[PDB]
């Protein structure tokens, strides 16, 4: 075999079997979504080199027949902690890895939310690359970590899928590893009986960056404004609810501040209310965007979400991102779903390279008996940049 | 004996931890016992000191072989201090050291910035009741980037290339750290204030909006410090130079704001001890007295204004006297005498032959570098306490 | 408690790790303890165990996690045995395990050809008089290339996937490792007798070479042991199924030839005991006298013929009695009543009660699993002793 | 910067600093080396990334001004235990590495000789590739290699580089990495006070392969009736000497037994006696291979070495390969003389090629102003085969 994800399984080997086992039933698939995307041969090697010395250890065990990890990732259909998505515009597709680095004893007595691993990663990854940051890392781990007795408490609050603090994204963008992680605010609250809302802006609201940032704090005034009378006020766990708070791993002032909503209940009105803040928005661009997302929903269990970004140094609140819930459904129709959307937007070629790519990227299952390959479709649409479509895959149910 | 015994078993992975292991397990052994340690706490600790500490603690630095990373805590560059904590009671064992990371002091790593943290995680899995939450909270408030460590490289001393410094105490029979972070960093590259990065840190902690007691013993300490640490963003000491922390639950841990200075006189011994003139008590004078007649007995000074979740009012800070540069005889004889004017006469008979017990390949009373520092303190609870900061690797090679 | 405190001080990389501890830790020092091992040596050991052992365990194989490489050394699966060497004066404790490499069991290794020696060579940097010569002489002339192992593991069944095991013993106060190698496998792909590969790979032996008593009780050995096991390449036990050597000086190790068989009656224990009517004299009729009193007392039969450098003349081997299947409370009652005719009254009083505390979380009244082999030797030296092996995992579970 | 040697820096960092500064001294100039011998860019890669995970921790400190390693090596001339080479004939150039893998107690008590850390290396890469075979290294290592005690002593009565019992080579040949080692026998003949000759054949005569082939040990009976006369007969370390033995890491009934003489004086005539074995061979062959080596060591302090190499099921001796040592001359001459010599032997594309192609290789050095890059050319001639020239290279010596 002479293809990337080859050559490096012959030069590299793997330290253990479950590394091998994650190898064989991902690095193609990753190999191929980064040929469709367009990149050189050299950010191909690049991209998999990184992934086998950086990534495969960060995925512990391989759940699989007879072998039962002791750490259950809920990212996944199988229960393993990967996802690989890509996110297409007009231009160009970039590939992004969602993943849950496990420690050595994450889902036991010593660690029992799996609190560590994802640190150890990113210490990792700041020696690599000279442009990640871990301030705001720490800063959330601070905000809403929980020592070892609360995450044992935790534990006996939360089906075992939803034993975590923390996940980990890592986009391939430029040539570059840009990693991105995501807080949730569960487990403190189930475990401190505090309204989700209340230890999510309590959190934000002493971040570095917020006492010295005019805009980011009058943006997230008016989110909060728009949040309070939709999610609880109360301690309970329902929806909708703000249920992660994601940053970027950059210097504070460039990172994006995410604040994701979860929730059971989405139509047309519902729509409407999470993309223009209840009316609050309702210049061109967002109302243009709104149909697209409109049009989207009407062409097509997981909650949806509701991702609201926000950036130092901008007052007003931008529409939010989308994600639609495709566990279950059809992958076959999800892809025939996707061409028509994709005709629609006027992306013609996305549009007709779209099955015949998804085929070519999980060669091993047949999609069109699947119902757990695509997990989650974002839509987004942009001042300075246009509409966006994030393709989120299970690529293990892809694979085994 | 158990230094020797756990040498046997364990064997070293490389040879940096084999000399790191023949310079300071023999004289921890002999502290420990000392100390009235248990033989089966006299393992625990020293089991402990291998696995964890060991690797921690980077190459040996030694004739020949110059590491990229060079430690301000001792006189060879070696990121390592043992210390003793000594009331009438009892004497309490701690390590203090910088964990080096693999590319510390290089341009990946230019001021160690990964190392304490990592060792940290490992002794929170560990150890039951160790709390990363105030670590991450200062690490996000004081740490830099790539970029800001390699600028603060070129603005510093070889020496002080670091950022965070952990120390593990060896009480009850737990281990229990704490960790201060350094602001000169962050305060030269941001040419802040380091009074306001510092109180700015604090400010933000959730601790301190949960609780109105800190929130009032701070508003006092800031009063106290505004007019005595400068206003620009220069390094003129008296300067807020490091902030503490105990990795515990954060409602129990004491938070520590240490000042450096240059210049130590009665008249400032005085100011810093009562705060200004605030502390009029007796049990401050009964410390003030102690601290008086320390300072006749016998690196910058350290003041360490310690405060807790809880308690409005501020105490009487500890005062660190630097000793680098004095004999080390003269220094034992000054601690008997001290010693017996407190009335330890158990610790005046005994001080001077357990040093040179603990230091048996040195003549102290030809070394200048064995007591690095001494510190002093009084609390109403406890009472006077000691602590005397010796310099391992000096005293054994 | 020795275990507990290293418990404590050094907690555990992984969970599989943790779990051979809880398992077998607890075991182990009461073992040690039992047989008056002093507090220092029983740190000694179990600091050692944690260390050295552990990792080279593997998973713990347990309900839902079914490990790719399941070992032949005890009921469950598990790769580990804890023995005790029995004589009047005093008693030895020895570890018996596999060291499992991380691809053991799958492609890239499928017989395991690797971990043993990975863990002897930290062995040979922890010990000063560990020496790996005759390891690699007979890893040379009964290992097999990757293709080969894969063919073998195609003609015999996943608990005999494995070429060797390796032994320790807890002597005096130092770890002696010796190791043992199969020839099934290069038998069975080379379809090469047994007996021939076997005296093949010693006969390539330096020490042979160099040694003319050596050569003449190996010739009486293969003289004794060339009619009664095959000429062709079949597994008809009895057969020459293992190598064992001491990692040590080649000119001190013992050279041990281990035959199985699946038939022992007082016929064949005579003919094994005396090598064929060679051996006649009073010791080695004593030693007879044992072994058919112990068979009347109470997996292949063992039996195991050693050979030492200087020495020319051949002496009775040691007989394994394999116990699985066999109530465990009925062997101790058959043990004690052994030890009265030996006339070992102190080892037949504590037999029972001790081992009841070696392994509490189980009803030896009930069980079958806990003995698996009995070993029984008599030499002029050293005179008779006894080889009890436990599964210690399923003495715990 | 886009060059393998690049890409794989950026993808996958290093562990520690030696391990950097190994990679900033030697890995532009391998990619440069696999480049120049028309390796594809997926073999470039491949290598590239065999070579950070398996070579450069395999490395130990990287010695230079300041740092001063426990364990010195004699395989260059800065004490790096590293060299590369380069197979030339007519139709092709393939690249080798050897080395000294470094154990992290290697040059002090618990490892004077550095007795491990080679067969730890040989392991990771017989879980890595499937043809590797470690029988043959321990049995060498089980007839040559020395106890705790005995390395203690050897160190007594060895110059400070010479503190090894055995190197790793490892030929990048046909998409594979084919190991191969050599045994000193030096150690155990000053420890134990017996004869090189005598210990080397002991040593070789108790090979499983020695006692099944007939035509081995006819070949090896007509080596030792050379060499017999030639090398001491006592104790002594002096020349010429067996010095070294050589297996491939195979199957034993395909690997080359290789005897490895080292000696001092070298003329047309001495060259005669090895090349032929004191007139044993006079076939055309021989006599064409001859005059190649005459005219060589005319066109041009370590020794020379003579390396006879013997395969199971051949029962004739074959011509020895010779080592010419190089350390102490220009250059820039011998690139001259390689060209004169290139030119003699009609490769006239080598001959056009050779110098720029060694500057190219050498970038951050003046080649023209360096007597220790050029170490060793080894040259050989073969049956079924053709003429051979090894050139080895002091890699960091040719980049610091
Ligand atoms: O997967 C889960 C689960 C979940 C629910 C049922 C399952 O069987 C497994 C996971 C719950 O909350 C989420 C919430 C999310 O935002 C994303 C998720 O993937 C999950
Ligand atoms: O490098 C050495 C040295 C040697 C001699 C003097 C030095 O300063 C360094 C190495 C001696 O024997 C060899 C013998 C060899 O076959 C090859 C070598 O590279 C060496
Ligand atoms: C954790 C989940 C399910 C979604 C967040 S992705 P995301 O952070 O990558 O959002 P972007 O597409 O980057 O804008
Ligand atoms: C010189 C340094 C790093 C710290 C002084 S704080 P300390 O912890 O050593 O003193 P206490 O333990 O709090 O008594
Ligand atoms: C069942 C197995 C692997 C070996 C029997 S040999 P042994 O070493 O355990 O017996 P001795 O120690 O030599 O008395
Ligand atoms: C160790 C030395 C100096 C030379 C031997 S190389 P070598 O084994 O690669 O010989 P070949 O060119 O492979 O025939």
């Amino acid at each position: 075999g002479s293809r990337p994800w080859q050559i490096l399984s012959q030069a590299l080997g793997f330290p253990n079997y479950d590394q091998e086992l994650w190898w064989q039933n991902t690095a193609e698939t990753l190999n191929r979504v980064l040929e469709q995307c367009d990149y050189s041969v050299h950010l191909q090697y690049k991209y998999l080199a990184f992934y086998h010395k950086y990534i495969l250890p960060s995925l512990g065990p391989f759940r699989r027949p007879g072998v039962e990890p002791e750490y259950i990732s809920g990212l996944s259909h199988g229960g393993h902690p990967l996802e690989i998505s890509v996110k297409i515009d007009k231009s160009k597709t970039i590939c992004r890895l969602g993943l849950q680095a496990i420690g050595p004893l994450a889902g036991t007595a010593r660690d029992p939310l799996n609190s560590f691993g994802d640190r150890e990663l990113l210490k990792n990854l700041a020696t690599l690359l000279p442009h990640v940051d871990l301030r705001l890392f720490d800063h959330f781990n601070a905000q809403v970590g929980l020592d070892r007795a609360q995450c044992a408490v935790a534990t006996t609050k939360l089906i075992k899928e939803s034993h975590n603090i923390v996940c980990t994204s890592l986009d391939l963008k430029d040539g570059e590893v840009i990693p991105k992680v995501y807080f949730s605010t569960i487990p403190k609250g189930l475990v401190t009986e505090t309204p989700l809302f209340d230890l999510t802006f309590a959190a934000i609201e002493q971040m570095e960056v917020y006492h010295k940032d005019a805009p980011l704090r009058t943006a997230l005034s008016s989110l909060k404004d728009f949040l309070r009378p939709r999610v609880p006020t109360d301690a309970s766990i329902t929806p909708p609810l703000t249920g992660l708070i994601g940053v970027d791993c950059i210097d504070p002032m460039l990172s994006r501040l995410k604040v994701y909503l979860a929730t059971f209940r989405m139509d047309l009105s519902l729509i409407r209310d999470y993309w223009t803040l209840g009316g609050l928005l309702t210049d061109a661009g967002t109302m243009k965007g709104l149909e697209m997302v409109e049009t989207l929903a009407k062409t097509l269990r997981l909650p949806f979400g509701i991702n609201y970004a926000m950036k130092p140094g901008t007052a007003e609140l931008a529409p939010p991102q989308i994600y639609f819930p495709l566990l279950g459904i059809n992958d076959g129709f999800i892809a025939d779903a996707l061409v028509e959307f994709f005709q629609y937007m006027g992306w013609e070629d996305q549009a007709n390279r779209y099955k015949d790519e998804l085929k070519a990227k999980f060669p091993n299952v047949d999609i069109s008996q699947t119902k757990n390959v695509h997990r989650w479709l974002g839509v987004a649409y942009s001042e300075t940049k246009g509409p966006s479509m994030n393709i989120y895959y299970d690529v293990v149910a892809g694979n085994v």
